[PDB]
């Protein structure tokens, strides 16, 4: 179900990430640095447990979760959120909730590239990742 998402992915295109970060209240200096990083995202499974690593020269994160089971998460920008990840229409949908706010992180495979769509408020960011061999 999740298996074509698995592997190591590198950022190769980003649209509106500053808008997304600014909507979340990320400070200008953090948004500068983040606008020039190209993270590596690593998605692995072990049975029902998925681990998603995001690595860069600026911030690293790692989460582990079971699909469809809520988990606590502390995001790269230090939000303490309630999260759930599920498959919906073949897309991996990550919903974060905190302080009555939500944001979605939706991953879809198109022509072998992983497209991550980030939505918070009205801001919609699209980031494209290509698979590492
Ligand atoms: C400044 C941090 C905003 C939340 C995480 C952004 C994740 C983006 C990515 O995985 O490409």
């Amino acid at each position: 179900m999740v298996d074509a998402f698995l592997g190591t992915w590198k950022l190769v295109d980003s649209k509106n990430f500053d808008d997304y970060m600014k909507s979340l209240g990320v400070g200008f200096a953090t948004r500068q640095v983040a606008s020039m990083t190209k993270p590596t995202t690593i998605i692995e499974k072990n049975g029902d447990i998925l681990t998603l690593k995001t690595h860069s020269t600026f911030k690293n994160t790692e989460i582990s979760f079971k699909l469809g089971v809520e988990f606590d998460e502390t995001t790269a920008d230090d939000r303490k959120v309630k999260s759930i990840v599920t498959l919906d229409g073949g897309k991996l949908v990550h919903l974060q909730k905190w302080d009555g706010q939500e944001t979605t992180l939706v991953r879809e495979l198109i022509d072998g590239k992983l497209i991550l769509t980030l939505t918070h408020g009205t801001a919609v960011c699209t980031r494209t990742y290509e698979k590492e061999a």
